[PDB]
């Protein structure tokens, strides 16, 4: 696998071991070899299983969630997805890496999939080898693979808001539970629904994961309410995934706002990695998974995969060369590679309002591409009546940095600034020139 020129697919089923097994064989095989290899996990809480796993190993660990003393003879480097595509776009040069591991390759967050597109073609180039660990890669139809003991697989009608009756075998249940949901406020209404009924709830979600994973592990717990995000090698000692089978989709309207779509249905690849939280013990057989509707390959024309494409336009490969997506990927987005290249002041741009303002990528590049600063916040404020963002059925309002009150109505509307009420509140403090 090690050989330049080559790009491999590790696709055992879940709980195969990949990450405890794999990972450090191959991590042994490179530094005997001289490889400068890197190592990319798509979360905090990954990197710090593979702390575990590669413990004794000569790794450096560029991440705040491990604390190792880094002795400066590392070859190999090991940091999140997102990481690696942020250190590829600022100006620090990033090595040109022998080898490229990923693990949970499935994952498709716009860095994820950029960090895809750039490793696949240096591959293509002959200037770098890579491997790709998923149970599910891009292109699966299958949403029940093999595991480490048999699962009872049952099509049921799953509840998405509270209930009064109809679905006894939710609450008669003894073990412990992991319920994929399909958004943060439909988790809301559940757990409150579970916890009237005296469940014992957490909830799990992109910006909380970190914090809120680890009461999985220090207290009791019926059930965990969980977004996709659990999707990407989160393991819990339960017995039972009810999955709704069902997410938002982020969708690209006339070239000029954002809209999160659905619930509609999750992609085979989803569905695997939901079942696949399950079934994991040899020791414990007739783990449970309910499911609530069916499989549809949801992921072509999702704005996850344009926002990778503008990624990749604005990272330097060679010359005017640029990165195309992943081959198997490449046909989930109708777009020209270099469409979205900036010049260097408004790529500078593109950059910060995504790594400081933490804004999603679409909405980035429309305020950087229209020739605005990073701290000109006058397109929050002066879109359409039909762009005014509400607040608890009534529209939201801020102080600008002027000390003017005025009410928020961006430029561009991208649903995702005001998805819940922890992204509005972030919203609004950019908005108001506090970051």
């Amino acid at each position: 696998m090690l050989k330049k020129k080559q790009l491999t697919v590790l696709d055992l089923h879940p709980g195969a071991g990949k990450t405890r097994r794999v990972l450090p064989e191959i991590v042994r095989e490179a530094i005997k070899k001289r490889l400068r290899t890197v190592i990319l996990a798509p979360t905090r809480v990954v990197a710090a299983e593979m702390e575990e796993a590669l413990r004794g190993l000569p790794v450096r660990y560029m991440t705040t969630a491990v604390n190792v003393t880094h002795s400066g003879t590392e070859i190999v480097d090991l940091m999140c997805h997102a990481t690696f595509t942020s250190r590829l776009l600022q100006p620090i040069r990033v090595p040109n890496y022998n080898l490229n591991i990923m693990d949970e390759a499935h994952f498709t967050d716009p860095s994820s999939i950029a960090a895809r597109g750039y490793i696949s073609t240096r591959v293509e180039m002959g200037e770098a080898a890579a491997i790709f660990m998923t149970a599910t890669p891009p292109g699966t139809r299958d949403a029940f693979p093999d595991s480490n003991s048999p699962i009872m697989d049952t099509e049921v009608e799953v509840p998405e808001r509270a209930w009064s009756s109809g679905f006894d075998w939710v609450t008669d249940h003894s073990g412990k539970t992991v319920w994929f949901v399909p958004s943060v406020r439909n988790g809301n209404e559940i757990a409150a629904c579970l916890t009237k009924a005296g469940k014992r709830v957490i909830q799990l979600s992109r910006k909380t994961f970190e914090t809120e994973f680890q009461k999985t592990k220090n207290q009791e717990w019926d059930f965990v309410i969980t977004t996709d995000i659990s999707e990407m090698g989160a393991n819990f000692k339960a017995d039972r995934v009810i999955d709704s089978r069902r997410c938002l989709k982020p969708v690209i309207l006339d070239g000029e706002r954002v809209i999160l779509a659905g619930p509609m249905p999750v992609t085979h690849a989803s569905a695997a990695q939901r079942r696949g939280r399950i079934g994991r013990n040899p020791n414990k057989p007739g783990d449970e998974y309910m499911y609530g509707g069916g499989c549809a390959e949801t992921d072509e024309g999702h704005a996850h995969w344009l926002e990778a494409r503008m990624l990749l336009d604005n990272i330097y490969l060679q010359d005017g060369l640029i990165a195309s997506l992943y081959r198997p990927e490449a046909d989930k987005v109708a777009a020209i590679e270099g469409e979205f290249k900036l010049r260097t002041e408004q790529r500078k741009t593109f950059v910060e309002l995504m790594k400081r303002g933490d804004l999603p990528v679409w909405l980035a590049y429309q305020v950087a591409s229209a020739g605005i600063t990073y701290t000109d916040r006058r397109w929050c404020f002066d879109g359409t009546t039909n762009n005014t963002i509400m607040e608890d059925s009534v529209p939201a309002e801020v102080w600008t940095k002027y000390g003017e009150k005025r009410v928020l109505k961006p430029r561009w509307m991208d649903a995702r600034v005001c998805s819940d009420h922890a992204a509005l509140k972030s919203f609004k403090e950019f908005a108001a020139g506090k970051r």
